[PDB]
């Protein structure tokens, strides 16, 4: 069973990452830690999204991986997707030196993100608090970045 | 459980394709199709390696997929790797029409491949029956061309 896991986002801009996964058992958290850079300062949407597929670049992952048909929420929140991972923050110089840590995601199981696409998007993700339609299915996060399908790693 | 698996193939030079995976049924076998190009006219080795992490390019997909530890052969061979998919043959145009059926891959539980990489290689992979050490490990199909994660699909 995968206890760790990797992905390398890429986009047609400056924006690019790797972004590592570690689960040590199955029944407990995921942290999810590496580096993206060329991103504007501030806080960026972070979000897995459904399907691994890059056939058309970002836009064929889908939307948020939601296997409970839940509304968008912040990761704290009980009611959000599974693939809601809040948002990451990038420094003066464009870097977001990622940290979390999600006991909702899960490298197994029916939770299991690998084979399925971790998007950096281009604005914050505003947690589902945001009061109109888009809010609750988005966050308002606006555009996709960067992205890439999450792999088994060693 | 998924049923759809989609991969796109990216490499340093111009060899890139897209690889679709169907499996209806859980036990049932794998549809494997799609196209490459930018290959050399000929045979290439086709295997799902065992990593799905591109950070280091296609080297960091590391060894076959061998889940079984077995020695490498062709797809129709009972010793193979779970990842032995044989070989694509590309046309005069460097164009390479894959479409194989495979009982041995799956889309879930032990041997599933979501999350590990596919890799076209730049030789042809002599199944296993070119009597050294290294065709009984990797079939002699020498580099790693193109590859990709292979990611859930719609
Ligand atoms: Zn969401
Ligand atoms: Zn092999």
């Amino acid at each position: 069973m995968a206890t760790k896991a990797v992905c390398v986002l890429k986009g047609d801009g400056p924006v690019q990452g790797i972004i590592n996964f570690e689960q040590k058992e199955s029944n407990g958290p995921v942290k999810v830690w590496g580096s993206i850079k060329g991103l504007t300062e501030g806080l960026h949407g972070f979000h897995v999204h459904e399907f691994g597929d890059n056939t058309a670049g970002c836009t064929s992952a889908g939307p948020h991986f939601n296997p409970l048909s839940r509304k968008h929420g912040g990761p704290k929140d009980e009611e959000r997707h599974v693939g809601d991972l809040g948002n990451v923050t990038a420094d003066k110089d464009g870097v977001a030196d990622v940290s979390i840590e999600d006991s909702v995601i899960s490298l197994s199981g029916d939770h299991c993100i690998i084979g399925r696409t971790l998007v950096v998007h281009e604005k914050a993700d505003d947690l589902g608090k945001g009061g109109n339609e888009e809010s609750t299915k988005t966050g308002n996060a606006g555009s996709r970045l960067a992205c890439g399908v999450i792999g088994i790693a060693q």
